[PDB]
C-alpha cells in the first residue's frame, strides 16, 4: 500500500512512498553503514518521521564534486521553478560585501592606511556571479555557522581573505589572537577611536628596525599611573612646544626658548 | 551476476550493485561529464574501488538547495538511527562559541574594551539550532578546511563575523592584514599581554583628529635605541611627577617642583 | 520518446531523459515542495534547460553527512576518472597554507611576537589529507564565498582557527573590529611596518595593570599636532640622552649631564 520498492537481494532499494502528504523517495545502499538518499518525508524503520526535505547521508565519506562551480544554498525556491543557480540574494551579498570593501579601501587611501586587496574580491565576485568560474559559493538568509571541536583553516594560496561584515567582526580568542603579516599591518578604525588594551601582561609596541612615530591631533597623554616613565635616546631626546626645546644631547643639557626660563 | 541494471540506450543507468560487502548504487547520466550519484561500495569501468560513501559529481555546476536550511556534517550516525536533523555536537559547537563570546563580551566591558555583537551571535545560535531558520551549519568533529588558491570571502551583509577559537586565532598574511572598521578598532589581550611588532618599516601610530592616550599602570618606557626621541606639542608640552612640573608652552619653559632643582 | 519514467500516482518519479546531448535523471518527489534530484540537463516543466550539472533541492531541510569526513570540491575529475577523494589541489592548497603559517611561526619566533598554534593546524592537515579524519575540506580553484544576510560564525571549540593568504588579509567592519584573546594579542609585520589609525575617535593604548614599552631602533616622534603633550609619571618620570637626564621624583626636579647645561 502507496510503497513501491525496487529492492534487490543486498537491499539495495529504490523506495517511493506514496502516502499523500507524507511522500519521499529512498534511495538505500547498505554499504558504509545505510549509505541513503532521502528525498521528502523521510522516516526511520518504524515509519515515523526522521526528518523533511533531502538526506544524503553514509558512514563513510561523502564526496561532492562539481567541476564548474559549487553552488550550496538555504535559499528557498519553491516548486524549482527558477534556474538551477538562481542566486539573486546571493548575488546581493556579493556585491555589498564588494561595495563596503571598496568604500573602506578609500577610506584607508584617504587616511594613509594599507589599503586591502580589492583586486582579488573584484575577480572573485566575477567568478561566483552565476558560478562563471568553479568557485564555491555557500549562502544562507539566515546566517551560516562552520564549527569543529579540532582547528578550523581558511586558506587562499595566492590570493586574500576577505572578511566583510556589515556590523562587527569580533574574534574571540581562548588563548591567542596572532597575526603574522610578510607586508603591513593597518589597523584603520574611521569613527570610534582604537582600544589597544592588554588588561593584564606587558603591551610592547616596537619598530624594530625603522622609525616609530605617535601623533594625535588632539592632546596627547602619556602616562604611568603606578610607575614610572623612561623616555630613553641614543643619539638626542628634543622636547618642543612653541618655540621653547629641551634638548638632551652629547652629554650636554639645552633649554632654548624665545620667552623666559622659570624656575619655581 | 549481482548487478540490477536499469540502462536506456543513451546510457542513462540506475545500477544496483548485489555482491556482499561491496554494494552500490550508482545513478549516473553521460551529460556534464558523468553526472552522477554513487552510493556505497563505488568503482570504477575497471570495478576497482574508488570510493567508499555518497559521491555526488558532475563537470558541470553542482547546486545543493535547502529552503529550510542546509546542515553538512561529518557526524557519525550509524544505520541511519536518529533524525536527520540531529545535530548534538554541532550545537555544543554552537554553545560553546557563544558562551565564550559572552563571557569575553563581559571581559571588554570590564576592561572598558569595544564589546562585540553578541545579539546577532545568540540570534544565530537560534536560527542553527536545530536549523529553526534557514542558515547553513557546516560541522565537522576533526576540523574543516575552507582553501582556494583564489580569494576567499566570508561576509554578513547586515550582521556580525564571529570568530571564536578555544585555542589561538592565527591569521598569516603572505602580503598584509588590513582593517577598515567603520567604528571601533578594539584589541583586548585579558591575561598575556600585548606585542605590537614591526620587524622591519616604519610603526604608525595616530589619532587623526582626536586625543591619543597611552598610559600603563606600572612601569612605561619609551626608548629610540639607536635614533633620537623627539617629542613635539603644538599648544603645551608637559612633563608631570610628583608634584615636579617642566611645561614648555608659550614660548617659555617652566620647571616647578615643590623641592629642589638640581643641576649636576 | 526518449523519457523513460518511473511515477507513481502519487508523482513520486524517476525520470530518464534519453534525448542524446541533453540526457538528465530527474528523482523527485512532491513532498517538501518538489524535492529533488535532478542530474545532468536538467529542465524545467517546459523542458527548458533551468541548469546543467547535479542539483538536490527542496523546500525543506537538506542534510548532508559523511560519517567519515566531507569533500566538497569544485575540482573538474573528467568521466569521474580517478579516486572519489582525489584531493591533490585541495592538498596543495593545505600544505602551502600550513608551511607559510610555519614559516611566519618561525619569524614571529624571531621577532618576539607570540607564536601561532602551529600544532592544530598541522593536525588538521593530517586529518583533512584524503580525509583521514572525519574533517571536512571545502575546495574550489576559483575562490570560495561564504555570504549571508545574517551573521556568520567560524568557531572553533577547542583548537584554532587559521587564516591564512598569500595575499592580504582583509577585514572590513561596516562597525566595528573587536578582538578579545584570553591570552595575547600579537600583531607582526615583517616588511612594511604597523600603521594603528585612527581617523576619527580617540586612540587608547593601556597596559591597565603592568608594563607598557613602546621603542624604535630609529628615530621616535611623538606629537600632537593641534593640542598638549603630557607625560605624566606616578614614581619617576626620567628623560635620558648620551648620560644627559632629566628626572622628575620626589618633588624635585634633576638635570644631570657630563657635559654642560645652556639655558638660552
Amino acid at each position: 500500500g502507496t510503497r513501491n520498492v525496487i529492492r534487490t537481494p543486498a537491499n539495495n532499494k529504490l523506495r517511493m512512498e506514496d502516502k499523500r502528504g507524507e511522500e519521499h523517495i529512498k534511495l538505500s545502499t547498505e554499504y558504509g553503514g545505510k549509505t541513503q538518499l532521502n528525498l521528502g518525508h523521510n522516516v526511520d524503520a518504524s515509519r515515523e518521521l526522521r526528518g523533511e526535505g533531502a538526506e544524503l547521508r553514509t558512514d563513510d565519506w561523502i564526496s561532492i564534486r562539481g567541476g564548474k562551480g559549487i553552488f550550496i544554498s538555504a535559499d528557498m525556491q519553491p516548486q524549482a521553478q527558477g534556474k538551477m543557480l538562481d542566486m539573486d540574494e546571493a548575488i546581493r551579498q556579493l556585491e555589498q560585501a564588494l561595495s563596503l570593501a571598496r568604500s573602506m579601501a578609500k577610506a584607508a587611501t584617504a587616511a594613509n592606511a594599507t589599503q586591502g586587496d580589492i583586486s582579488c574580491q573584484q575577480r572573485l565576485n566575477a567568478s561566483l556571479t552565476d558560478l562563471t568560474a568553479p568557485g564555491m559559493l555557500l549562502h544562507a538568509p539566515d546566517g551560516i555557522g562552520m564549527v569543529s571541536a579540532r582547528a578550523l583553516r581558511i586558506a587562499s594560496g595566492s590570493e586574500s581573505v576577505g572578511i566583510m561584515s556589515g556590523d562587527n567582526t569580533d574574534i574571540t580568542a581562548g588563548q591567542s589572537f596572532t597575526v603574522v603579516a610578510e607586508g603591513a599591518v593597518s589597523l584603520l578604525s574611521r569613527n570610534q577611536g582604537m582600544q589597544l588594551l592588554a588588561a593584564k601582561g606587558r603591551v610592547n609596541i616596537q619598530a624594530q628596525s625603522d622609525d616609530l612615530s605617535m601623533s594625535s591631533q588632539q592632546n596627547l597623554d602619556i602616562q604611568s599611573s603606578e610607575g614610572k616613565v623612561t623616555v630613553s635616546a641614543n643619539q638626542e631626546l628634543i622636547l618642543a612646544c612653541g618655540g621653547a626645546y629641551i634638548k638632551l644631547s652629547g652629554g650636554n643639557i639645552e633649554l632654548g626658548c624665545p620667552g623666559q626660563i622659570l624656575l619655581k
